[PDB]
């Protein structure tokens, strides 16, 4: 096994966790700040969560911007960038799921970006030239992405069919309110999506090259084990507080930097999946459920050791040849996704694979030609993975 | 099974981890600052670490203060506090173990304390009235306490036989340099002490009362499993980087706030142990190895469920009655400490238990009369625990 690489870990986001944790929200925002509350397509109005937020900040200088959609659009967000500049917003409060949080991270950085440069430049450069951003916090209504306490975001330009990520410490939220009760109203589709996303985030940082990082491994395995136990329960028992709190906390811990610090990371499943969302409109987690089992089969030898550890530690699979244990672990993973209600073949979404050449052209356009922890997933390999996922 | 309590988790310490991670040190400290490098009895001069730190901060306005011995003494630290006030120090850099870091946390707070109040008041109030402190960073040479990325400190006043803790967010280090290579020089005694302290920190937050916090449980179990595997290897292979890296990271993750957030915590072993260090001079971890097995036997009824989970998850103990399993778990724990070279009976250290009445007087003086997660360890229970530890 290889060793940990040197790392620099900073996890500054203050977490306010639990039932009624919104009581601590007002405290976190500077009293003289001009706050823009961002939110999504309207679920927060129906549930009363937006009203709770507005009441927490009663008397403060508050504006609202609604309409940030799943796979948040540059086209949507430029409206808020204009508003933020013209109204001199000095603090952003994101209320919703990962799309709302990510859209708000983009607004935060875009507002301070050089005036004469199209802020889509952030996505073309992965956020490396971001020098500052408007501070933000969040109230998370959907556990999936860990965006509440990480420095990443995924923004789409819908006109041209691009879905790309950026990263910058400047868009790391100052705080996050995590109240499991706010997740009770999630449609099961989204509950399942969130369990899958947290699961896949974990394996992107854990089912990789073997490194003797025992805490990282145990923590990753712990998240996976918890999602397998309580994920399905969150569908059967939607208002079980303990179950929903376990899922919410698992999703946070899957991508705040801790389990990936100094260890090789894959992300190929994510990169391949992004193109499926961009071209075909599939939910982010749906694309991962399709790509992951096909990718793991294709990459079963570079990933042999960690697939075998995963098989044993997460699924209690120990018997047979390495090939048999890996087949069984992949099958168990596919079944887990399917049983959550997340199908794992392109044909389940009415896609026959004729779009694969077009997806590869988009991968190439986006510089996704040497994917994976070994930088060995070329366009011919990506073609084979997509083909296997039909 | 009970539920998670609401919590407020903030872990702001930047971690610079790995071989030669001191190359990131200079960047962290403000150029304009007047830095006081604090250190211990002299090992840092002998090894070469203090020179690496001075080399890293070459040209900057630095001062030095050595002499902070294990169980950092109020008398010594007040000499540092006077130096900090006279020289207008604006930043502290602790280079050493937990005693050095903790002593520096006290210097940081006591220096800003009201001039006409004895800053030992900090320990009388547990740090509750601390309004500010001089910012600090650290370079850790001994993994044990997790003090590098927590807001706690334990100071001794040798004059009056006191060893007491304070807590304040103001003494949380801005950064911590964690280079496993610096731990290679640790005497076996201190390697063992660190493994034990990390182990006990974890069980203080985990072997309590059953709460359905699955991530907390898996993470705590993960630290414990890792310390059992690689702790003995750190003695046998002192220069094995991967092994030393696993132990160092485990100790960090054992007390940064993560695994204890919203869950019941015990700390009774620590409170009873502090009085053994103050009275008899035992290393902190030696006092924990003595007290823990005795306390668990005494509290086997209230701790039943988590002792059984501990037994299964950490020691693979599944067969037999509940009492047989608990006995085997306690026995396994005791053996583990002993095989690290840390005896678990007072008589192993030449203490016959005649000091127990005097220990109870000190516990009473310090308000340690209703200890444990159920606040039910009274002085007569503490007597019973000490007596069983003979
Ligand atoms: N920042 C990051 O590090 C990452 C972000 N990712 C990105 O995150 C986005 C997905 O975020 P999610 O949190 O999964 O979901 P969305 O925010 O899109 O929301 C999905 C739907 O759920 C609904 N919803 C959210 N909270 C609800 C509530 N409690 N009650 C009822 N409905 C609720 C939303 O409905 P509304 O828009 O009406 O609010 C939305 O349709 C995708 O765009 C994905 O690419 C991922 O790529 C991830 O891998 C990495
Ligand atoms: N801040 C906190 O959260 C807590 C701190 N605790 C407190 O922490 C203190 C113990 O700290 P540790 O890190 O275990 O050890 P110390 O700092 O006292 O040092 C012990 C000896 O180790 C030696 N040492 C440290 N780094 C070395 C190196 N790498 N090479 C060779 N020798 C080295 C030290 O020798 P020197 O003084 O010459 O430097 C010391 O004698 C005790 O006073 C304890 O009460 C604990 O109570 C803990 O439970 C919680
Ligand atoms: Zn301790």
């Amino acid at each position: 096994k290889a060793g940990l690489n040197n790392f620099n870990l900073h996890t500054p986001t203050r977490i306010l966790f639990g039932k009624g944790a919104i009581a601590g929200l007002r405290e976190q925002i500077p009293h003289d700040a001009r706050v823009l509350i961002t939110y999504g397509g309207g679920s927060v109005k129906k549930t009363g969560v937006l009203d709770q937020v507005l009441d927490a900040l009663k008397g403060m200088d508050v504006l609202e911007f609604g309409g940030i959609e799943p796979n948040p659009a540059y086209e949507t967000l430029m409206n808020a960038v204009k508003l933020v500049r013209e109204q001199k917003v000095t603090f952003l409060l994101a209320v919703g799921g990962g799309s709302v949080l990510d859209g708000t991270k983009f607004i935060a950085a875009a507002a301070n970006y050089p005036e004469n440069i199209d802020p889509w430049h952030i996505l073309q450069t992965g956020g490396k030239e971001i020098k500052s951003a408007i501070p933000m916090g969040c109230v998370l209504t959907l556990p999936a992405t860990g965006s509440e306490s990480n420095a990443g975001a995924v923004i789409s330009r819908k006109t041209t069919g691009d879905k790309q990520a950026f990263h910058s410490a400047h868009v790391q939220p100052v705080f996050a309110v995590l109240d499991p009760v706010y997740t009770y109203t999630l449609p099961p589709r989204q509950v399942a999506n969130g369990v899958v996303d947290a699961f896949v985030h974990t394996v992107e940082q854990y089912v990789t090259k073997p490194v003797d990082a025992k805490i990282h491994d145990r923590f990753a395995e712990g998240i996976l084990l918890t999602l397998i136990e309580d994920g399905p329960k969150a569908l059967k028992e939607p208002e079980n507080y303990d179950v929903r709190a376990n899922v919410m906390w698992a999703a946070t811990q899957a991508l705040n930097g801790l389990i990936g610090a100094g260890v090789p990371q894959d992300w190929a499943t994510h990169m391949l999946g992004h193109e499926l969302t961009a071209m075909h409109g599939l939910d982010h987690a749906q694309t991962l459920a399709i790509v992951l089992p096909a990718l793991w089969n294709e990459k079963r030898d570079t990933k042999r050791a960690k697939l075998l550890q995963y098989a044993e530690r997460v699924w209690n699979i120990t018997e047979g040849s390495d090939d048999e244990r890996i087949d069984a672990a992949i099958a168990a993973t596919r079944n887990f996704f399917e049983q959550l209600g997340v199908p794992t073949h392109l044909s389940d979404y009415g896609l026959d694979g004729s779009s694969i050449p077009a997806l590869l052209k988009k991968l190439e356009e986006h510089g996704m030609t040497q994917l994976g922890e070994n930088h060995d997933i070329t366009l011919d390999v990506s073609r084979r993975i997509y083909e296997a996922a039909r």
